[PDB]
């Protein structure tokens, strides 16, 4: 009932970043959130701490218009109160290691919807600020669109929260710690019913 | 039951690839497998048409002795019935179209452990090959290293496929047709599993 024990010591992180673009390399990383999750003494999945950040573009950063039009971002906007990526990553990285450690894991993995576009954002960020020791997985994922296609039929995050029953309000689709709330419950909704249902543990089902 | 309701009209195909290393843009692709599913018609998920291709590097192609020393493959080898990557894609997206018509749907989507990977290889792949109308989806994957940690509680194939009470042969490791085919199985007892928990479909909790 450990969550150590749930998926081979893997410690879930769950991350949303909106961006100027959407190439990892070259484009400005402009918001992250994280939501790490804890398992209560019966191995049921929860929220725990929760992290946001507004980033400055990093210097020498290319901002496609189309992205700052579809997100709605403006990075000049000077009351936007952006840290620098090193400050949000380093922020995240400390927090993420503190879990690790106290629930016993080897090691953290992002959960993401669409985690390929974050994982990358996330860990050319992590390259930029020369961040030592970076607890996520190099190249593992929990992917939330493979994961709502299997438990909930649908990929797109939106229909997916939907059809779990979970509210999803379209005017906070794009900032990254809505998007990152809703997608922690999603995950947890998903790994809590698989459990309900039987499919965990093992077992279980005997 | 039907195959396009299951994924909102996504055409599931496993496909694995070998390859000379690990950049998708540089690195040669050697080999790449991909398996179809279908339903039954009480909405069980099983593989339909299986393909497998040993694949000529591409010219310009960068290969790395490491990668080779991996997977233990010799690109050298003229006994190794090695196509080229246009005729190997060529011949998996008609296989796909296909099916895509057949079945109702809207778009394929790759399932792959540790799809990303896979993922970026093929399209690049593709794009070498200047092929027109890609069947699959530009960015969306049916990841199994996710599905099965959630399922098993595993993310490593061999291991999943052994906690999911499958064979799994590691001296087959390293062969994309070998891969493609575990991995197809373990997909499917995968989705078929929550079926029959009662997970699937949504009404069903209540009946
Ligand atoms: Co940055
Ligand atoms: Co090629
Ligand atoms: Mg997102
Ligand atoms: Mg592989």
């Amino acid at each position: 009932t450990g969550l150590c024990d749930r998926f081979r010591g893997f410690y879930p992180v769950v991350i949303d970043v909106e961006t100027a673009g959407f190439n990892a390399k070259t484009d400005a990383l402009l918001e992250i959130a994280a939501i790490t999750l804890k398992m209560d003494e019966q191995g049921w999945l929860m929220p725990d701490t929760t992290l946001h950040f507004h980033v400055e573009p990093f210097v020498g950063a290319n901002l496609q218009p189309e992205a700052l039009a579809f997100n709605g971002i403006d990075p000049n906007d000077p009351d936007r109160g952006a840290v620098s990526g090193y400050e949000a990553l380093h922020e995240i990285f400390k927090v993420v290691r503190k879990g690790i450690k106290a629930s016993g894991c080897n090691r953290a993995i992002m959960v993401a919807h669409n985690a390929n576009f974050d994982h990358s954002f996330m860990m050319a960020a992590a390259e930029r600020a020369s961040l030592k020791r970076n607890p996520f997985h190099p190249f593992a994922t929990f992917d939330t669109a493979a994961l709502a296609g299997l438990a909930l039929g649908q990929t797109v995050l939106s229909k997916a929260c939907q059809t779990a029953g979970m509210d999803f309000d379209s005017t906070q689709a794009h900032s990254a710690l809505y998007d990152t709330e809703r997608t922690a419950v999603l995950f947890c909704e998903i790994v809590n019913r698989w459990k309900r249902l039987g499919g965990w543990p093992l077992s279980a089902a005997e």
